[PDB]
């Protein structure tokens, strides 16, 4: 088995590569804008499930890991949270985020590497982790999910959606990412000591595509 | 079994990294320069095994592949070759090469990444690849060693010294290096064209340190 060295590398290039995306919907999906649509439906419809009522999510406040522009914060959390926190690395995306969210400007908006940051204590209903974790290392992936299950409320959840490969891991030195395979993954969640609640397969995406997976964990 | 992508990444770091590397011995050699003596004992030997009389290597013209400044010129080539040529895709490298090689400047001096380099044709007796095969991926290694083949004169032979790996590889992000193992360096050896003529392991050098090995090639 292979073993791969260079965590300081590995984080500056994702810096690298993320300063040259555009902070538009388009440069936060890559080359998939088309897939924007049926992602944003099947989030709305998974996270529904665990949110209202009896021993479920509340909806009160929300955060969105890995945020930029705040994608996700517009089409999904905001309808439904009465606040939504963004935190993201990039502050080119956080300062577009404003303009995208169209809000007065003006605390909401964390300028944070997610390794290097730990949730409020017990602030939130729902903590959404997409298309960010394959850019933590394993390490700073298991330390950040146990520190989420600290930031979240009670009967609070924290949905992770993002790209889990067939078999097999899957580094991309281009944009510093890692796709997981469903056995490296559920591991890494076991051990940051979160349950799998619940977990659906992104459906409507050409089967080109790696899978994606959406997971309701606590 | 992990995949691993951006080609063009892993190439553009190791530009990066030796941008910042120092044009003296003590950079070719990394953290490690109090080893240069012994590892230039050993090559000497190593070599003398391979050249001279009836089908071994003659004493013409050699290549010194991935040179840096030429420490493997100066202390193995230029005593034992005619001339010696140099092969470093630094420019700062093959700059320094004229006051550390002593010479008058003021040809011998090539320009080029190892991957994008065509050894001209049957011109070397020896052919040293010494701590650079491991910047090269394995399919450009593979075609490389093939084009080696065919830049050597009759009884030549490819000289490769490296880091080889007791089981399973390493990568690097930091310096964009594989340390390959003793498995996958053999089969791409096998697979280029060539046979291994004799093989000796780096002696001298402390129990810490990965192992070091030299190959005779042809
Ligand atoms: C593919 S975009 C996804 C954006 C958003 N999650 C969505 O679904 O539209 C990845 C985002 O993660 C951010 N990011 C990457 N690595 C990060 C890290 N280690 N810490 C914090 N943010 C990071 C990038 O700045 C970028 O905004
Ligand atoms: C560790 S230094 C070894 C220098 C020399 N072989 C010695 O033993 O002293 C590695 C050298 O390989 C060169 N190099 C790295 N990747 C290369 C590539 N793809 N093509 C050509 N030269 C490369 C660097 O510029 C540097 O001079």
């Amino acid at each position: 088995s292979q073993v791969i060295n260079g965590e300081m590398q590995f984080y500056a290039r994702a810096k690298l590569f993320y300063q040259e995306v555009p902070a538009t919907e388009e440069g936060m999906m890559g080359n998939f804008i088309e897939l924007s649509s049926p992602d944003i439906q099947a989030s709305q419809k998974f996270l529904r499930k665990f949110v209202g009522g009896p021993g479920r999510a509340g909806t009160d406040c929300a955060l969105d890991c890995g945020s930029g522009i705040g994608r996700v914060s517009k089409h999904v959390l905001l309808p439904v949270f009465n606040s939504v926190e963004l935190v993201d690395m990039m502050e080119s995306f956080l300062l577009e985020a404003q303009n995208y969210l169209q809000v007065k400007g003006d605390e909401s908006y964390h300028c944070y590497s997610l390794q290097e940051f730990t949730p409020p204590f017990r602030r939130y209903d729902v903590i959404w982790i997409q298309w960010v974790s394959g850019h933590l290392t394993d390490k700073d992936l298991l330390a950040f999910l146990s520190r989420c299950r600290d930031g979240l409320k009670e009967n609070g959840i924290i949905i992770l959606k993002d790209n889990v490969a067939r078999e097999g891991c899957i580094l991309d030195l281009s944009d510093s990412s890692v796709t997981r395979d469903m056995d490296i993954l559920r591991s890494l969640i076991r051990k940051s000591g979160l349950v799998v609640l619940g977990q659906e397969k992104q459906d409507g995406f050409p089967e080109q595509c790696i899978p994606v997976w959406m997971f309701a964990l606590h």
